[PDB]
C-alpha cells in the first residue's frame, strides 16, 4: 500500500559533505558532496520502490497511482521533490514562462545538452529545513538605489540608474553589469571589493559570503539589485517566473514541476545570452513582506498554497494518536524530524527523518502517527 522510497543522491560538487550524514544519518563514509536528494520518479534517476523503478511502477498503472485526475490532466506524477543541500552558493536563475519556454525550446532545435532542454515551465517552491539563505527577485527601487550609492562610481549604468530610478534603467542596468568585460568589470568590483570593507551587515555581508566562491563574478553586485532572504526552518518561498533569485546557503526542500530549464543570471562560469536573459526577466520591485508563503493551518495540518496546479505541498504535525492523511492524488511523504508511524489496514511503515513513502492514489487516505512532522507532496485536483 505504502511503499518506502530507495532515493537518488546527486554528488555535485557544491553540495555538503556532512548535512544529509548530520540530520538524517545518511551514510558518507567516502565524504562524497551530497548536493541534491530526489524524491520522485524523474526519468534519469527515478526513486525506486521493493527492487524496481517508482517511474516504472507509474507507467504501468497511470490511473491507480497518480489518480485520474492527475493522469488525465499530466499523464505522470507531474513533480520532483528534493532535499537541496548547498554548501556553496549556487548560480543566479531565471524560469522563463509557459509560452517563451516553447518558443526557446522550438528554436534551439534548429545545438542540444543549451538553455531550453525542455518545452515545460518550472514553477517552485523552496521551504527551510536549516537556515537557508537566498536570492528571491528585485528589491523596491528606493533599496536598489540606497545599496548602489556606495558604489555608484562602480560603473556608468550606475550612475545612469541612480540618476533615474526606473524599470529601463535597472534592465540596462543588469544587462550592462552582466556584459562587463576585463577593466571594465575589474574597475567595478574594486569599487565593489575594496568598499565591501566600509560598509556593514546586510546585504554586503552576503556579498562577501559568496565572493569566496566568485571573486571575479559581476553576480556579486546582484545582492544590490536582488531581495536577499534567510528562511527560518518552516518558512517558504515560491520562485515566480521571470524573477533572479538564488539559493546561496543551507538545506531545505524543493519542489518543482518536471522542467530542467533555467537562465542562468550570474554566479556561475558558463555563458550568459544576456538578450535571451533580459527579454524572459520582470524589472519589477517586490516587497519584502510578499517573498514568503502565508501557509493555511487546518487541523494538524499546514498547507502552503501554490498558485500553480502542478502540485501542492503540507506540513503535518504527528501526535501519538493517529490523524488521516489523505489525497486526490499520488503522494509523497517526507520525514522531517521526529518519527512517523504510517499505518494502513494491517500494514506499518515507520519514516525516521529523512526517510520517504511513495502513496498511491488508490491506497489515500493512511494513518499518521508519532512526533515531529510530515511533509507531503501531492495535488489539489
Ligand atoms: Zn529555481
Amino acid at each position: 500500500s505504502m511503499q518506502k522510497l530507495i532515493n537518488s543522491v546527486q554528488n555535485y560538487a557544491w553540495g555538503s559533505k556532512t548535512a544529509l550524514t548530520e540530520l538524517y544519518g545518511i551514510a558518507n563514509p567516502q565524504q562524497q558532496p551530497m548536493a541534491e536528494l530526489w524524491m520522485g520518479a524523474h526519468p534519469k534517476s527515478s526513486s525506486r520502490i521493493t527492487t524496481v523503478s517508482l517511474r516504472d511502477a507509474i507507467e504501468k498503472n497511470k490511473t491507480a497511482m497518480l489518480g485520474e485526475a492527475v493522469a488525465n490532466r499530466f499523464g505522470e506524477l507531474p513533480f520532483l521533490f528534493k532535499v537541496l543541500c548547498a554548501a556553496q552558493p549556487l548560480s543566479i536563475q531565471v524560469h522563463p514562462n509557459k509560452r517563451n519556454s516553447e518558443i526557446g525550446f522550438a528554436k534551439e532545435n534548429a545545438p542540444m545538452d543549451r538553455n531550453y532542454k525542455d518545452p515545460n515551465h518550472a514553477p517552485e517552491l523552496v521551504f527551510a529545513l536549516t537556515p537557508f539563505l537566498a536570492m528571491n527577485a528585485f528589491r523596491e527601487f528606493s533599496d536598489i538605489v540606497s545599496l548602489l550609492q556606495p558604489v555608484a562610481g562602480a560603473h556608468s549604468a550606475i550612475a545612469h540608474f541612480l540618476q533615474v530610478p526606473n524599470a529601463e534603467r535597472l534592465s540596462q542596468l543588469f544587462a550592462s553589469l552582466l556584459n562587463m568585460q576585463g577593466e571594465e568589470k575589474s574597475r567595478a568590483l574594486a569599487v565593489l571589493k575594496a568598499a565591501l570593507n566600509s560598509q556593514q551587515g546586510e546585504p554586503w555581508q552576503t556579498i562577501r559570503v559568496i565572493s569566496e566562491y566568485y571573486p571575479d563574478d559581476s553576480g556579486l553586485f546582484s545582492p544590490l539589485l536582488l531581495n536577499v532572504v534567510k528562511l527560518n526552518p518552516g518558512e517558504a518561498m515560491f520562485l515566480f517566473a521571470e524573477t533572479p533569485h538564488a539559493y546561496l546557503q543551507g538545506v531545505a526542500l524543493e519542489v518543482m514541476a518536471n522542467s530542467d530549464n533555467v537562465l542562468r543570471a550570474g554566479l556561475t562560469p558558463k555563458y550568459i545570452d544576456i538578450p535571451e536573459l533580459v527579454a524572459n526577466v520582470k524589472f519589477e520591485p517586490k516587497p519584502a513582506g510578499e517573498l514568503l508563503t502565508a501557509p493555511v493551518k487546518s487541523g494538524a495540518e499546514l498547507d502552503f498554497p501554490i498558485p500553480v496546479d502542478d502540485f501542492a505541498f503540507s506540513l503535518h504535525d504527528l501526535a501519538l494518536q493517529e490523524t488521516s492523511i489523505g489525497q486526490h492524488s499520488a503522494a509523497i511523504l517526507f520525514c522531517v524530524e521526529g518519527e512517523a508511524v504510517l499505518r494502513k489496514d494491517e500494514q506499518r511503515l515507520v519514516l525516521k527523518p529523512g526517510e520517504s513513502a511513495f502513496i498511491g492514489a488508490d491506497e489515500s487516505p493512511v494513518n499518521a502517527s508519532g512526533t515531529g512532522r510530515l511533509a507531503r507532496v501531492y495535488n489539489k485536483l
